[PDB]
Order: C-alpha cells, then sequence, then structure tokens
C-alpha cells in the first residue's frame, strides 16, 4: 500500500455507496495511512447514513505516532449507536531515542526496547497483543466498550 494518503473501509466516499444494511453493518474496518501506521478495528459501524459530521467532522484522526478518536469520547451513546474500539492499534517510530545520552537509536538494537515491553505488561488498562522486534512495531488492543458501571 504505497499509497500518500490513507485508505478506509473502503473509504469515506466509497462506505456511503454501501448499501441501507451495508453502511449500517460496517463487516471488516480497515484505517491506515502507510506512513503513519496501520489500524484495524473488529468492530461495526450503525448510523444508516454515516451522521459522524453532526458530532464532529474529520469523523477518524490519526496522529503519526499516537491514534485521536472523536475526542475522548468513552463510547457515549445517549442517543443513537455507537461504535466499540475493540480494534487492533499500530504505530511506528516506536523508538523515541535515548534522551539520557541523546543517542540517536534507529536500529533493532533493543537496547532498552526490553524496558518498555516490560511496563506495558503493568499496565492493566489495554491488552498487549504483539511486539515484532524486527519491525520495531507496538501493536495492542484496548477496548473500552464495555463498562462496568
Amino acid at each position: 500500500g504505497p499509497n500518500e494518503n490513507y485508505y478506509i473501509s473502503p473509504s469515506l466516499d466509497t462506505l456511503s455507496s454501501y448499501s441501507l444494511l451495508q453502511l449500517r453493518k460496517v463487516p471488516h474496518l480497515v484505517v491506515g495511512h502507510k506512513s503513519y501506521g496501520k489500524i484495524e478495528f473488529l468492530e461495526p459501524v450503525d448510523l444508516a447514513g454515516i451522521p459522524l459530521t453532526s458530532l464532529g467532522g474529520v469523523i477518524i484522526t490519526f496522529e503519526p505516532k499516537t491514534c485521536i478518536i472523536y475526542a475522548n469520547l468513552p463510547n457515549r451513546p445517549k442517543r443513537g449507536e455507537g461504535i466499540n474500539v475493540r480494534a487492533r492499534i499500530t504505530c511506528f517510530n516506536c523508538y523515541p531515542v535515548d534522551k539520557s545520552t541523546r543517542k540517536p537509536i534507529k536500529d533493532p538494537n533493543h537496547q532498552l526496547v526490553k524496558r518498555h515491553i516490560e511496563r506495558l505488561k503493568k499496565n492493566p488498562n489495554s491488552k498487549f497483543e504483539s511486539y515484532d522486534a524486527d519491525s520495531g512495531t507496538y501493536v495492542f488492543i484496548v477496548n473500552h466498550a464495555a463498562e462496568q458501571t
């Protein structure tokens, strides 16, 4: 996908061309900007017209290091249907160099990569998926759709 821009399941406009059920029943959700990072959602989107614009405008934002939802939207479904965040997020440039020595690290050296992974395990707020040393890419799943209250 050497696409300069980002593609969707199968695009903002392409999605609109969806049938009545298809629009409200989004099978596979795929959103990625290649360079920014590949993000895939296993959740659905039932709106029967995509009225996201009313809620915001961009409908979807992705920082080239961090993922951005609608706006800290804890899946607040006051009225209508909402999409869960039960998906995997992938971010590039995991290696944020070493500030201690300012050692520009851009290789699979993994000098302190192990330390970062250990911290993730302690964090019981997100589910660790799989970490690739060769690509240094970090993928994890944080589904907060379900609330205990």
